[PDB]
């Protein structure tokens, strides 16, 4: 009955039938995106209307369409034709990936390049990558993928160990034309294999690891109702899944005595960009928008019990649409479990004689996605003490190149002749805030140093200052780790028992933001990534920091255009957008498969409660 | 047989007997510090000599002594009389704590102050705190403690809820004289209790938490030999314990194929300072050097199975000396166990068809200490992939004051009339490095942004730069989070298979350093805390960043004086000193007992291995 329930296979089948009967899903059409729309603000009328947003591609060259459908009423609400040279191309289709390798295999220029290098075309894998927007005028309004080549010596070989540098091709995947083949010179193909299951590389496996058994004899402490509604240790939330964003958290709230207190209305990772820092023309165009261009949810892994998720695991299996509108289940795509998290609070008091220890735990909601060579885990954590944390886990195989003789300022050497270009992995968290309700404001908090003098005669004092962000034009903020800068989201109309506004504090990791020149194509298309924090006024259509159609969009969409409205954000319905990321200079230890590295952020209560919220935790 | 073995009760009894027979341990003497000395450099002659360093206090006013004893040979090696006005006072003795409250109870000025506030002297607890060095000329060369008062309504009451503000006393604990009683005015004593086990405050305890059972059916994967030698998943180390520093890690090494490769010779937390930022004269002198003044090891907790340490736990019970030289066991003072740590590496490859997942684990070595109101956990972690991490966990009860009517720039309000002064918790990690041996160097690594132009026509390139620190005068470094600054410790004489020097990278949390005015007493006495990173040339006598005798030392001892030697550190035996800490603006949620907050650092391999060191981890 909940409007936030996961899409069902029956809903997706009805969307398919509605589109087909309306004449919108002929044999030349493909669904590039399908997802449920959230309830609009003011859904307190119970008049549920389950609506789906659909992007429809046409493989014959006709204009694509954006369509909204009401499953409840069985009708098409709107259908608009898209001019993609203006507003951007649709996301990349899984079926277009294989088109690239097949088309290049019959192109005389590609074959000539492979022949010069003595490579068998049957052994050459092509990584099909998004194109971006650069100097090529013929690409405007066409769907282009660019291809980089890797050699697979045998069917189980890791092709990533054998990059074919000096060679790139561009392909129009609708007209099935190879537009350009660029060959800048022959590099030796690195010869060492990278097969991390080969006993010749691993050596004998360790026999020293003894089992760690994690069980819950009475079952888990959380409950799941309505398919996706979670209650756990005073937390309440709904777990959504969207094919673009992946796991989305709705209606995060905390039961404080008799009141269910809202904290976050919607939390998601709304974009993620992987820009490469190698100036070689073979790779200087290379930027992945994993969320906006590829859709991270559709590549979610099925997670294996005991390997991917350890303990007493509860799975969700979300349903998405395939390119023809058939429902497809991602079996065991979302893991949920609780974890012991060490000591929560401890004190041994000499005067009272009381010794007190309590243990902490966290609730984990996670999924994993695989896009080509990289694998990313997305982890949301809820803690007993009111802390909310997100963590991204990056692993997989690093993207490779030749290592030039004489070295490089922009590429690490991993093995003889084998390089790995420098790059970043940058995320945007979209936090539709609802601290005790929707009237919220953001303050920037800096530590303040004080000079020795009158009123500070011993020179020990220090303080802090808070600056309210009042309008969108002043709400684009940078980190300052040296001044301990944090941001507080508070509700000026809701006070704790000390008559102070209730709030939550955002703690960033203060990692570098986008490093590219501000005049670059990627800085224009990923402007969100150039600043640590943005605050906007909520609006239904302002969903992604990069806009709706990221693929081959010329730039400026999303956050820079939203904030030009300069709206009031002082005690209003607001959205916080936090940029955070990893700057990756690959190390030898990252090869041939990379150990996990992590980045994230957290929010902690700041006078939200009237005292510690975990006094009622039992001794265990 | 190992020279790094823990001190035994028999060794400490022999030290006592050697001191007593030499005439150094009469009835007026107290042992303020006793610890084993590490082997000097070049102990490859097997000629073991177990030596102990002892600080001896005299309760009659005679000069204290520093004494070195050889248990092996049963002799006093040296005994030097100390001039404490010059080189500092000895650490505070546990038995001096109770002297303060008892002496004030019979002082007419103290009694007059308590009478004006209608407080029963029998209910007034006095926190005995270290004195520092300020404007009081009569304190030079005397052992002073300062006392702040709290009301205990009944024997099990938390006195911290009832600070008596406006009142402080100074006490000479040797002559048993109250030197000064300062009363700046009557503040109301906050009346709400802070008893976190009182059902009236906790409410009914939760019944919702189901058990999490963590067991190891075949026992743990590590072995313990010689009392304190650990082998675990290719790691090898010795776990030491010192009454001043607490847990010390020796001889950290990694078994890479057939070679035992050293990484860190000695790792410890060599100082920790808690400076308060309230300019009130009642508290503006307040700075704890928990390690150097109080000795954190002697207040280590006995850790309870299932509450403090969960899982298959192996305990060490270190032995220390009491003030008379009797051995005292800290039962179950050190926990050791391994923990599952999520996904180690994962990739699902489309081209090869191979799906691969491996799990991570870490080895945990931890202890907890309690000094007055604060409790601190010290955690060392070793990971499968070669990462070494330290984490400090801060909990306990915050130090309180009155909350002034009309507010404060330097104090948080926690409850009606109850304040908590701003403060920091700053740690110094001393890392005696031995990356593949003792010829090491430190490089500072910054991200380098590049401008769009020739050779970077698309403006996407970025790079990094490394600066070698060649002499001590240039090796005092500051964090720069915005440029991704890290430090690499490498061995220029040991190369990986790519002919690059092997190294480890230090990743800091980039939290603010000491905030006090640089002209303050605390900035002079805790100069280490004003900078993020120091590198010195190893020397036997350069043990602590604050010097040997921190209590009431006028300033400048330790790191600022060491680095004035300006020694060569480019490919030499070096020591890295890393400052890191928490800046604490107390929140309502910290009251009446504080949930854990954490800070730390980590070191990750950087071309130390020839490829990932965890390829031989089995599928589990
Ligand atoms: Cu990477
Ligand atoms: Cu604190
Ligand atoms: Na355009
Ligand atoms: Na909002
Ligand atoms: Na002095
Ligand atoms: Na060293």
């Amino acid at each position: 009955a909940s409007p936030f329930r996961l899409a069902s296979a029956g809903e997706i089948s009805e969307v398919q039938g509605i589109l087909r009967t309306a004449g919108l899903l002929g044999p030349e059409k493909r669904i590039a995106y399908l997802g449920v729309l959230d309830p609009a603000r003011g859904a307190g009328s119970e008049a549920e209307d389950r609506r789906f947003r659909v992007f429809i591609h046409d493989v014959s060259g006709a204009r694509p369409q954006e369509v909204t459908v009401s499953v409840t009423n069985g009708t098409v609400i709107s259908a608009v034709e898209l001019d993609t040279a203006a507003t951007g191309e649709l996301p990349v289709l899984e079926e277009e990936f294989e088109v690239v390798e097949q088309l290049l295999a019959t192109d005389e220029r590609w074959l000539k390049a492979l022949a010069a290098r003595n490579l068998d075309v049957s052994k050459v894998r092509v990584a099909p990558l998004s194109a971006g927007v650069f100097e090529y005028a013929e690409e405007r309004g066409r769907r282009i993928l660019r291809g980089l080549a890797f050699v697979q010596d045998f069917p189980e070989d890791s092709a990533w160990a054998h990059p074919v540098d000096g060679l790139v091709a561009y392909v129009d995947v609708v007209s099935k034309e190879v537009t350009r083949v660029i060959d800048t010179g022959v590099f030796p193909v690195p010869a060492e294999h990278g097969n991390y299951t080969d006993p010749e590389l691993t050596g004998p496996l360790r026999t020293t690891q003894k089992p760690i058994s994690i069980t819950q004899p009475e079952g888990p402490s959380f409950t799941v109702t309505g398919g996706n509604h979670i209650e756990w240790e005073k937390w309440s939330l709904d777990v959504g899944f969207d094919v673009r964003e992946g796991v989305v958290l709705h209606n995060i709230a905390f039961r404080d005595g008799d009141r269910l207190r809202p904290i976050i209305n919607r939390a998601s990772i709304a974009e993620m960009v992987v820009p490469y820092g190698d100036p070689s023309p073979i790779r200087s165009w290379q930027n992945y928008f994993d969320t906006g261009e590829y859709l991270v949810g559709q590549y979610a892994n099925s997670l294996e019990l005991g390997c991917d998720c350890l303990g007493d695991i509860t799975y969700l299996s979300p349903v998405i649409s395939d390119a023809f509108g058939n429902p497809r289940e991602i079996r065991n795509g979302i893991c949920m479990h609780e974890e012991d998290w060490g000591i929560l609070a401890k004190h041994s008091d000499l005067w009272s004689g009381i010794n007190y220890t309590r243990r902490n735990r966290r609730m984990v909601i996670s999924f994993f996605t695989t896009i080509g060579n990289y694998d990313y885990g997305f982890y949301w954590y809820l803690y007993l003490d009111g802390t909310i944390e997100f963590e991204a886990k990056a692993t997989g195989v690093v993207f490779t190149s030749a290592f030039p003789e004489g070295g490089s300022d922009n590429i690490s050497q991993l093995a003889p002749g084998l390089g790995a270009p420098f790059h970043q992995h940058i995320f945007s968290a979209r936090l539709d805030m609802a601290i005790d309700g929707f009237t919220n404001r953001v303050e920037e908090e800096d530590v303040v140093r004080q000079t020795m003098g009158p009123g500070n005669e011993r020179g020990n004092a220090f303080s802090r200052k808070r600056t309210v962000l009042t309008r969108e034009s002043e709400a684009v903020r940078e980190a300052d780790a040296r001044t301990g800068r944090t941001w507080i989201i508070s509700n000026p109309e809701s006070k704790n028992r000390l008559n102070e506004p209730v709030g939550y504090k955002l703690h960033a990791h203060n990692q570098p933001t986008l490093l590219a020149d501000p005049g670059s194509s990627i800085a224009r298309r990923a402007a969100f990534a150039t600043k640590d924090l943005w605050v906007t006024r909520y609006a239904d259509d302002e969903r992604y920091p990069t806009g709706d159609f990221v693929n081959q969009h010329s730039g400026g969409a999303g956050l820079p255009s939203y904030i030009a409205q300069d709206r009031d954000i002082d005690g209003q319905d607001i959205v916080v957008w936090h940029t955070f990321g990893l700057t990756h200079f690959p190390r030898v230890e990252d090869w041939p498969i990379m150990p996990v590295d992590t980045v994230g952020f957290k929010l902690r209560p700041e006078g939200f409660f009237d005292r510690s919220p975990v006094l009622d935790v039992p001794a265990n």
